[PDB]
């Protein structure tokens, strides 16, 4: 395992504390054995998500302080529009308060657009893998969310360069089965969060887009972790060995018609989202009409001016290769600590998190008992580390998936490699108990995005 | 007119500038004679809205710096829950990114909740006056938005204590006509923004709530400007002359079952919203289920932790009587400068804005040529001040005929952000409008260069005639 | 009286409050009847000083956030060096933590420099008027501080354009009497704080410098309020009617060899100072050698990097004519409110404060009973406004006699921080002082309960008579 | 070597960069082969000092935002006074802009106090080891600075628990030689910076103070790194094994009469200093009288209010044992990386820096050719890391002879700012120095191009040989 030094130094700290074992047991009981319902005061190192927990730079805070809070025509709106043109070559933007706000703006518009001419009676979205909010918005609008990630993603220990790729054979099969007139959009998720933060190759994005254009299908790039994807393309595709990260990004967005983005990920923010559209003015106009009631007026989109300002700066910082090398290298370091100790993980590690394969760590659990959640809860009790489940629990409707990950999710520029060692050493310490204590049931199950507020029972 | 001194001093400033007349003429032309299309760089004093443009305190900024950005279980979420219990006596909260986010969380839930009982067959919402976003959410969910403000609100020049009140007679006529089965909720808007920021009396809130309950009707308090409403109750209702602002607020919320709030108004924020529910845990659970896909996880609701932190502090600051007296007194000062010069306004002034009645200023301009927009544009060209139209332009066309809907009032709204502008800025505004008195009679009406089929007020491009 | 609108809007506020009358009486007694010993919690509007109490801009706070805290070679040091070259055409800088630190760096070096040449046998400094800290440093180094302001400054009610001017006849007389060999430096104080914030004309600065150069005498510009001085030159000297403020500043600094600056004044800071030297590298090197033990390493001079960053930005903002017009216009407004009501002031008002002439206002209180302090204390008890004395109390006792020094000027200074208070705060101050019209006669003097052997106005305790 | 995890997480970052070898070559030549003259833009990891380069907490920044900038009576002054009473049990405070400002306030006052008693005819100060600014103020006031650290400090490789201790035999010998009447004060430096950041035991502080009291000698605690010293006492003195850090601090300050503090060290600030006096009100009063001309008014002492606020919070954070364990553990980690690779260091490592013994690394370079500076320059060219010399270059010339003063130790100090760098930064530092092991034997010394007569290490220009 190799430690890579921060390409920055620390300018402001935030205190953390280790709650006592008694506190942790009490807190997990009070939370119904669901870490989503734990208070932050009961958590030491928080690995629930890399979303919105990032550390900003002094330049981002400075941008916030001079942000323009105007209701209409904020300076920072125009700066953000210019930044989207620079990075993606897209001519239209709509800010949103975060990624699922961007989805709520755009997906219903794309559906109604497709329903023109009386077609799309059996509407579907197709993705390498829809994230949970993404699929929820697809289904809330009466559509099916189809996932067709490469089968290589399902072999955790076997290395592959591009475990986020679309399965192209399945893309063509689904077009033939459903018909192009029923495919509202193809969603290219970069990196592929559900597969383990695994990258999509440039050739895969390109072929998917060429197929989509053959059939007149609109392509949306789900862009929360687009810079991590671009880094992997530079690292693993020899064609881009000597390209800049921004050159890689520019090419990626040749292979979509629009993007939805949670800027709470790679743009290094605590809040913020974005819709950008390459050149379809009609869809832009319709999306603006939905933005107004759902998010806010179209030049702030549910964001304070200071957050548009932070986003303009964060979009730049998130592309910096030295930063990306360190960030992705820290995730790799945590994974290598675990793998060298015999802990099974999705290999190679993705951009933002280490995905621990609990199907191999705890094969004696079925999806009936959510294997990765029993691991997560045991780790929390042992160490005060909070992680999150990316398996049957999150996928929804006991529908068992093809992956049962515990996601040790790593915020950007927050934790050191000594925090990583603490995480790894704590889990490595659980090895005599992975068989003892095990299993979980439901008490309360929401019908949509159940994992966030459900209460569970062990056995 | 009386100037009331600030109960604070200035700690940080932001430069503003007056573009040259040549630059203002070019900018208005480029914006299609629609100030909503102007960049902020072309605006000197911005009176488009009081929403999200407020100046925060040093304590609010300090709260932001120590805010907890945890995705689940932020320290500031629990502080916000405790604050809602303190102020409103409500037991459940869901943060939202702003007021229309709170509406999107709660209103669909209220409709489905009533549909589930075999009711809401032909559903409606009733308010003293639904704000634009509020009505849009009512209509997006297949319901009609019925507004029944007191008739006193339509006599602009005649003083009344409570121009935001519900018309109780119309409330009963609408209940008889639609039946309680079809009334998804009553929305008590405090202050009543669309009537001119005018207050709703305590006795009116109470009587509306009593009628609603006797009919099984859920009541939502639209609370963006709840502190300004509380101030007017203390100022004008003898029974509350010696009450604290917080005591007034506590009584107000005895007369709703829940609240939706834009915290971009009275809680002195640049972003933020809130749903609070008094004690109906089922509705709270259903609203949480909608919050997750639309806004965010239920302990941040689409806000950064720093903004929940700022909201907890701003909720306190927005109740402070010395601040409210100064804030509402500044609005009154602007109004009295205008009224004393013969400019007709909605009288008395409300909490957050002066509404200028443009019918009388430009009688050569009929309603379908947007008299208030012509005055706003002349004001901008004269001074760099940007105001907003609450008249025929905003009102739109009648779907049945395609013709301009008859505007009951043609208002220019001079909307005042909190703790941002001084009374010398107010004088600049008033002097600019007063100085146009001779020009009013020769202002030209407006027609459409480009009219969108919806939301024309925001993006339509206009031409002088 | 004319109110001039702010060329900015408020972005962050800070609460203030009025202590009750009972609290003000108790507080003044505990402070030994010296407002310098009052806590800020006992003060409503604080007019003790314009030093370090200014409101910064969002750009200044942004500059602080990205400031370089390096001990050696901070980015912001080089930015500050460039800014001094831009504004003054001076090639060398040494930051200092504030103005009296700059004086402590430079004045002992100028003395030693004059001595190493075999001169300065009986050394003196000459100024239009040395500020208190400035004179203290002159005297701590064994020199006499000679003040030779124009006699026009002593006629408070009679308007003059340049009440801060040197008396040129007295300058020549003092050089002839003491000898050029004994004049360590001439200090041109701009504006002339002790005369009432009153400007020095360009022609006066030039003549003083020309005389100095003919004699080989070094000239230091005491530059705390250099932008206010530049504004008055543009306003009152027809030669500069169409010059920019920066053009005026550039010309001013042709008439010194170095500057000492409290950046807590016109550069709009809460802390900060500066030495700049035009081109004498030997004096620069010697000043750096004193900086190291007294202030800090030579690239931060006792300041955090963020404060050098704020100074770079504030130096720019402090030169902006729109801001200066408003700032000086607010001081003028307070002065005109008072003068129109018959209160005697130093007329015209200076840049930063209204100086109320208390010899005229309370002639029944002898100088050694501190007439201006009796007014100040009386104003504080009546209103919670804290002002400061610039008269006998500040002046102290004569060493040769042990008795009170006779003062030419007996001012109560209403000192105005920059961008902090509105003109409605000014009205509060004026109305409070005007309301004391009838009590002015009954005002007692005061007597000492304990007197510092030196620095009595900062730490002494008083009792009424 | 053992890595200790941060008891915090990162909330804000600042970009750093490795200049190219070409850039480093050009920058070092321009800086005259003296890293003190490098711009920070030429430095990758800056180990010049732990003074003022620390990372603050969100709570410290929040305290700054609400800081009271009042010239007299700031809220934060009273908070700081209370904090000094809590931590030290001292009843009087004077803020200062930084540590050498506190020295400038207090040391001249202690001399005058001893002189007016008829004493101090041939005055000296005695310390375990005076830091260079501290000795400079002693000498500037006409006194001799006597250093009497334990001889154990000069055996770098041999462990000892208390390498900062006073040599008690030498203390009694110096009292006998000079006489108590001539000893103005004893200065207890904690930790002993010049000995390698090495701690002073509680029993040593106590015996020194008991000896001082026997003879009527005033004791000052130089307290820049008092929390690091307290940590070492808890770690190494069994009497305090179960004491809190604050309990250790409280006992330490039973053994002084006053303190001078650079708050740019253990209180985790970028600027700030402090004088505190236990109970001698006369010395407090005299110190206040010097504060006014040199630093500022007595309730801010040359600091912005926001910096007094940050100091109140940092004083608390600097005592937290979990933080001290990590901070001191990081320094020990760097030291163990070096020592495990055969690089000689002062062992055990102290609180704030690793001191590399270059007398052992480059024996072929004599002291007057600055062996430690040769190592420092090689490290900079190899890696972009800037370190500082604590050896013959710093020590300077004997004023009697004009030749090199003999250095008892030739240290390269790798000084670590608090909460700024990670242990992976430490690995970069260590790997860079370890990779030079074969180059050391052929490094050449340095000679002068420009040499100040007083403090040549801060500004001298050198050339290789
Ligand atoms: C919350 C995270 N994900 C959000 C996300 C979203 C939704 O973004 P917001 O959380 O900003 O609504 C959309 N698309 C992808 C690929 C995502 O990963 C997370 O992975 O924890
Ligand atoms: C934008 C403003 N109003 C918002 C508003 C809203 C919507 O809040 P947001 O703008 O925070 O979505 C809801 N209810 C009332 C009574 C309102 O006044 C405005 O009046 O300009
Ligand atoms: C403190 C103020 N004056 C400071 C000052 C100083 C001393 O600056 P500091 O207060 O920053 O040390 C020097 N020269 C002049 C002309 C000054 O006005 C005051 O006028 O209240
Ligand atoms: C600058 C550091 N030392 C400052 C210092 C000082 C002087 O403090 P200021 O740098 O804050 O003036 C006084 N006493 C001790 C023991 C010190 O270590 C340093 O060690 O690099
Ligand atoms: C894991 C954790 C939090 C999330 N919020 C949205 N999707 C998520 C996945
Ligand atoms: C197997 C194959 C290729 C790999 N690249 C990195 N680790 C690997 C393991
Ligand atoms: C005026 C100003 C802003 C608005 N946002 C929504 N409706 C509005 C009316
Ligand atoms: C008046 C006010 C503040 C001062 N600081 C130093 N001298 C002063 C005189
Ligand atoms: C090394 C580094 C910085 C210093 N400041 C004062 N003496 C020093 C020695
Ligand atoms: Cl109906
Ligand atoms: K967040
Ligand atoms: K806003
Ligand atoms: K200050
Ligand atoms: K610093």
């Amino acid at each position: 395992a190799k430690r890579i030094v921060e390409p920055f130094r620390i300018k402001m700290v935030e205190k953390i504390r280790v709650p006592s074992r008694e506190e942790r047991e009490a807190a997990l009981k009070e939370a119904g054995y669901n870490p989503f319902l734990l208070p932050s005061s009961a958590v030491y190192i928080d690995l629930l998500t890399d979303s919105g927990t990032n550390a900003m730079s002094d330049h981002q805070w400075a941008a916030m302080i001079t942000g323009d809070e105007a209701y209409a025509g904020s300076r920072n709106y125009y700066d953000l529009k210019d930044k989207a043109k620079e990075l993606f070559n897209y001519d239209y933007i709509i800010p949103a308060h975060q990624g699922r706000g961007a989805e709520n703006i755009l997906f219903p518009v794309l559906l109604k657009y497709k329903q023109k001419e009386g077609k799309a009676k059996n509407p579907v979205f197709i993705s390498n893998f829809h994230f949970d909010t993404t699929a929820a918005h697809v289904e809330l609008n009466g559509c099916k969310a189809i996932n067709i990630v490469t089968e290589k993603a399902f072999d955790s220990e076997t290395y592959d360069d591009w475990k986020g790729d679309f399965d192209i054979k399945k893309l063509k099969e689904n077009i033939a089965q459903h018909g192009a007139d029923n495919i509202v959009a193809i969603v290219s998720t970069v990196t592929c969060n559900s597969a383990g933060g695994q990258p999509v190759s440039m050739s895969n994005l390109k072929e998917v887009y060429e197929i989509a254009k053959q059939h007149g299908i609109f392509v949306v790039m789900d862009s929360a972790r687009f810079c991590e994807n671009a880094y992997f393309i530079k690292a693993r595709d020899p064609k881009y060995k000597n390209a800049t990260i921004k050159e890689v990004i520019f090419d990626m967005y040749k292979y979509a018609d629009a993007l939805t983005m949670s800027a709470k990920k790679d743009p290094l923010l605590n809040i913020g989202g974005l819709v950008a559209i390459r050149d379809n003015e009609e869809i832009f106009t319709l999306a603006r009409q939905r933005c107004v009631p759902m998010e806010g007026f179209v030049t702030y989109g549910g964001l304070a001016g200071r957050d548009m300002a932070a986003m303009v700066q964060g979009l730049e910082e998130g592309t910096e290769e030295e930063y990306l090398h360190y960030r992705i290298g820290q995730v790799k370091y945590l994974g290598d600590r675990l793998r060298e100790a015999g802990i099974p993980i999705q290999y190679p590690t993705g951009g933002h998190a280490v995905f621990v394969d609990c199907k191999k760590l705890v094969p004696q659990i079925p999806g009936d008992q959510f294997p990765a959640q029993a691991v997560i809860n045991a780790l929390y009790l042992e160490s005060g580390v909070r992680a999150v489940e990316i398996g049957s629990f999150l996928l929804g409707r006991q529908k068992h998936a093809d992956m049962e990950f515990m996601r040790l999710t790593i915020a950007r520029r927050v934790y050191t490699n000594d925090h990583m060692d603490y995480i790894a050493d704590a889990l490595i310490g659980l090895k005599e108990k992975f068989a003892t204590l095990k299993g979980l049931e439901f008490e309360y199950e929401p019908p949509v995005l159940r994992h966030f507020t459900a209460r569970l029972k062990p056995i």
